[PDB]
This record gives structure tokens, C-alpha cells and sequence, in this order.
């Protein structure tokens, strides 16, 4: 194998390392695979499609332009260049290599395209557009962007949308399922926490937070429970940062946040595509969640769950191992369909005040078919009102002692609207039994007499009763 020899490979740290400090992609490139046959679309501001490292790789098939109703993406020329982020994005997946410009995608032979629905007024029927683009050409859709990262907003897909993705992993790429990566937020200053954000905190995207190059919790990110794996992006001015394709035919060296580490992750789950197929949106999951790496990720939330895997808040399972993943994915067994196990918890509506605490001992669905002993995601779906929303701090622990932070402080979230059927959900307990004591907890993290009502509490199990590893 021979490694790139595009000018700036050697600036793509997080490819080119030889200090274990990258997504180890070599290792899948010198098995063979590097996208051939895959396609991959950016949903965001729009792709320059004739960019010399683009131009070689680009799909119309994979392209729209949801903001002017046309077929072709390219974006609008601004004097502040205000709509180059797809472009960057566009590169990081599937960059031209070997072709003296710039440096290389993760998956350099995959196809790429781009919707541009982001120059626009986003409404859900923009939304459910993209996400519904060509769902049996395009494989992979990577998002990086989502409702303000103000530290006070709770929004998700309205109907169309939610619809857009349950028909995505439904009928989409075959009856596979398309596959959503998304980023899971850009904010961390504003102190936001990402369940409150819909679509990283569904179950249908596979949602990606950031690491810096020394390895730490970079200030953008959001930490929450939703989110399932890592790739490297941008931190401090000492800190590296991403390496790629620009607007106007340049080459950036400033490509930066959780919106840079999406387009990575798609990229490595284009080359495990090519190297299994026939992987469904949830087998996808399942080898992110069994091959990625905690090893020198900082945070001081590392805990171990039922099943001995190390998960945190900020970094959800490690860092993706494109090299493990590919390898994992050749022989992977097809996991048995969805069940869904629907558990209604509480007998009376609860008082919140200072605190609350939820106990019930479930059976996950005994003697039906939904009954589940292997889970996927868990979801808390809450409705209560409360007088200021972000005062409230929410954990679920599993039966197995795994505890979820389902949404952290938000001094920001002055909201007294409360949640309305809220679906927060956590990745922590994948693989773990969910029979048995499940616990919330709901805290009233200020000294202010605060006060509300718990009014309804849905525990939703999803997962299957068959096919488990040796913890
Ligand atoms: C009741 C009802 O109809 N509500 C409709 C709302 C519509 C709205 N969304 C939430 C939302 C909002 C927005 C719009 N923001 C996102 C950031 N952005 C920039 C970021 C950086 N620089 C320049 C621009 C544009 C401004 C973008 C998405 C979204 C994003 C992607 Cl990449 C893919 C998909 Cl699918 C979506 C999502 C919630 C539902
Ligand atoms: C894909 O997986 C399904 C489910 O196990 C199986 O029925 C089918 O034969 C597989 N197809 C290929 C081409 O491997
Ligand atoms: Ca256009
Ligand atoms: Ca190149
Ligand atoms: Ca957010
Ligand atoms: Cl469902
Ligand atoms: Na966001
Ligand atoms: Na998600
Ligand atoms: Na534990
Ligand atoms: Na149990």
C-alpha cells in the first residue's frame, strides 16, 4: 500500500499520524477499501461541485438545491464566503487523492454530493427533502448542524422529518436503512446539552462529538447521553485542526468543531459500507459502539457499563477505529429485527420541587414479542412542567447501575414550557438486559424554590432477545 501523496496528506494528523493520536484510516486503505461504490451527501449550504479536489468524486445523483428548487447545489458566492462549510465537508469525506491538491477524504473513492438547504428559510419541508433526497442512491447522509446551539432551545424534526427518517431507515439504501450521521452540537460555551436537540437525539442519526488533537473535551462540545462515538477536530491555537477543501478552489487548514467531525465519521462509516454492504443503519450502530477507542480521550466522566465498555457524555463509546470497523464489518451477522418494548411508568402525576426520584421494576416486554434482553437505545419520554427548565438536571440509571445524565443544568434555559413528550434517549446502556430497576431522577439544581409536575413518564426499550457477546 502507498500511502497519499497529496501536498497537504501530511497536515491531515488525524489520517496521517504515526503517534496513535488518528482514526486509524490507513489501516482500512491498505485492506482495500477506501468508498469505491459508496455515496455520501452533505446536507448543508451547498457544494462547490467543480472544486479541483471535488470535481473527480461529485455525484449529481447525490445533489439538490432544496433552498432554490433546482437540481444543482453549487453555492452562493458571498464576500464573507459565508457558504463554504459544505464544501469543507464535502472534502473531508471524499477528497481526490493522489492528485496534487490539497489532501485526501477519508473515503477518497467514494461519491459525493451535497444539498443545499441551509442558504434558506429551514422549514420541515425543507428538512424532510434533504433527509428523503435519492434514498436508494445516496448510503450516507452527514449533517452537522441543527436547532441553535444557544444553551436554551428544546426543537427536533416536526412531522415531516420525523417522518423523512423513519422512511429512511425503513425503505431507504433497499430496505437497509439510510444512513444519518450527525454532530452533536457546537454548544458547549452556551453550556447546551444535546438531548435537547432532536436530531442528534434521535435514535435514527448516528451522532458524533469531537476530541482535540492532545485529547481533551474541546470548548464547543455538548455533552449528552444521545451520542454514540468521537472523531478529532479543532481545540486551542496550539491544537491542530481539520485539513481541507475550501470555496473558490482553496485548500483550508481551519476547518473546525463538531460540525468537522460529522463529515469524518461519515467517511469512515463509507468505507465499513464498502466493506459489508449489506449492513443495516443499526448493524452500523452496533459495530460503532463495539469498535471504538476511549484509549487517551480525557474526561472525567469515563464509566463502565453492564456490559464493560467505557462510555462518556462527551465522547460516547471512543474514538472511531475506521481500521476495527471495516475489519469487524466483513464477517458481521445481520442483527435480528427491532422490537420495541413500551413501558408506562407512573400511576399518578409526580411533584418535582427540589427532587424526584422514579423507581419501577419492569419485565422488558416477558412473553411478548417485544420482549427485549439485548438493548439498542433507551429513551425516557418525559412530559412535566417546571418554572425555569434549565434549573432541571435528569438521570436514568439502568438495572445494571449505568447511569444516565438525560439532560445536564442549562443556566441559559430561563423556559417555563416545560418538556411535552420528550424522548430523551441514551446509547450507555446498548447490549445491557433492561430488565429489572430502573431509576430517574429529576433535581432541582438551584437554590431557588422552584417547582412542577412530572405527568407522564414513558420508558421506551428498543433492542432484541438474541445474539449477545461475552461482556
Ligand atoms: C413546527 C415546525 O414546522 N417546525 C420547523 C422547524 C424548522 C427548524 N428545525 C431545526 C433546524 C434548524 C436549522 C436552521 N439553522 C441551522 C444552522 N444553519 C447554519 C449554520 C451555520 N452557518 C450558517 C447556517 C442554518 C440555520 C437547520 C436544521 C437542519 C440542519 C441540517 Cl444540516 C439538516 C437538517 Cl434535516 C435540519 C434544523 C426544527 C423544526
Ligand atoms: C443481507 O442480509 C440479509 C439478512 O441476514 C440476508 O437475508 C441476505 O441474504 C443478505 N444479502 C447479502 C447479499 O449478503
Ligand atoms: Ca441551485
Ligand atoms: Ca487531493
Ligand atoms: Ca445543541
Ligand atoms: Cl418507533
Ligand atoms: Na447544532
Ligand atoms: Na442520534
Ligand atoms: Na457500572
Ligand atoms: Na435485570
Amino acid at each position: 500500500y502507498q500511502e497519499p501523496t497529496d501536498p497537504k496528506f501530511p497536515q491531515q494528523w488525524y489520517l496521517s499520524g504515526v503517534t496513535q493520536r488518528d482514526l486509524n484510516v490507513k489501516a482500512a486503505w491498505a485492506q482495500g477499501y477506501t468508498g469505491h461504490g459508496i455515496v455520501v451527501s452533505i446536507l448543508d449550504d451547498g457544494i462547490e461541485k467543480n472544486h479541483p479536489d471535488l470535481a473527480g468524486n461529485y455525484d449529481p445523483g447525490a445533489s439538490f438545491d432544496v433552498n432554490d428548487q433546482d437540481p444543482d447545489p453549487q453555492p452562493r458566492y458571498t464576500q464573507m464566503n459565508d457558504n463554504r462549510h459544505g464544501t469543507r465537508c464535502a472534502g473531508e469525506v471524499a477528497a481526490v487523492a493522489n492528485n496534487g491538491v490539497c489532501g485526501v477524504g477519508v473515503a477518497y473513492n467514494a461519491r459525493i454530493g451535497g444539498v443545499r438547504m441551509l442558504d434558506g428559510e429551514v422549514t420541515d419541508a425543507v428538512e424532510a427533502r434533504s433527509l428523503g433526497l435519492n434514498p436508494n442512491h445516496i448510503h450516507i447522509y452527514s449533517a452537522s448542524w441543527g436547532p441553535e446551539d444557544d444553551g436554551k432551545t428544546v426543537d427536533g424534526p416536526a412531522r415531516l422529518a420525523e417522518e423523512a427518517f423513519f422512511r429512511g431507515v425503513s425503505q431507504g439504501r433497499g430496505g437497509l436503512g439510510s444512513i444519518f450521521v450527525w454532530a452533536s452540537g457546537n454548544g458547549g460555551r452556551e453550556h447546551d446539552s444535546c438531548n435537547c436537540d432532536g436530531y442528534t437525539n434521535s435514535i435514527y442519526t448516528l451522532s458524533i462529538s469531537s476530541a482535540t488533537q492532545f485529547g481533551n473535551v474541546p470548548w464547543y462540545s455538548e455533552a449528552c447521553s444521545s451520542t454514540l462515538a468521537t472523531t478529532y477536530s479543532s481545540g486551542n491555537q496550539n491544537e491542530k485542526q481539520i485539513v481541507t477543501t475550501d470555496l473558490r478552489q482553496k485548500c483550508t487548514e481551519s476547518h473546525t468543531g463538531t460540525s468537522a467531525s460529522a463529515p469524518l465519521a461519515a467517511g469512515i462509516i463509507a468505507l465499513t459500507l464498502e466493506a459489508n454492504k449489506n449492513l443495516t443503519w443499526r448493524d452500523m450502530q452496533h459495530l460503532v459502539v463495539q469498535t471504538s477507542k476511549p484509549a487517551h480521550l480525557n474526561a472525567n466522566d469515563w464509566a463502565t457499563n453492564g456490559v464493560g465498555r467505557k462510555v462518556s457524555h462527551s465522547y460516547g463509546y471512543g474514538l472511531l477505529d475506521a481500521g476495527a470497523m471495516v475489519a469487524l464489518a466483513q464477517n458481521w451477522t445481520t442483527v435480528a429485527p427491532q422490537r420495541k418494548c413500551i413501558i408506562d411508568i407512573l400511576t399518578e402525576p409526580k411533584d418535582i420541587g427540589k427532587r424526584l426520584e422514579v423507581r419501577k421494576t419492569v419485565t422488558a416486554c416477558l412473553g411478548e414479542p417485544n420482549h427485549i434482553t439485548r438493548l439498542e437505545h433507551a429513551q425516557a419520554r418525559l412530559t412535566l412542567s417546571y418554572n425555569r427548565r434549565g434549573d432541571l438536571a435528569i438521570h436514568l440509571v439502568s438495572p445494571m447501575g449505568t447511569r444516565s445524565t438525560l439532560l445536564a443544568a442549562r443556566p441559559h434555559d430561563y423556559s417555563a414550557d416545560g418538556f411535552n413528550d420528550w424522548a430523551f434517549m441514551t446509547t450507555h446502556s446498548w447490549d445491557e438486559d433492561p430488565s429489572g430497576e430502573w431509576v430517574l431522577e429529576i433535581e432541582n439544581t438551584s437554590e431557588a424554590n422552584n417547582y412542577g409536575t412530572l405527568t407522564k413518564f414513558t420508558l421506551v426499550l428498543y433492542g432484541t432477545a438474541s445474539g449477545s457477546l461475552v461482556p
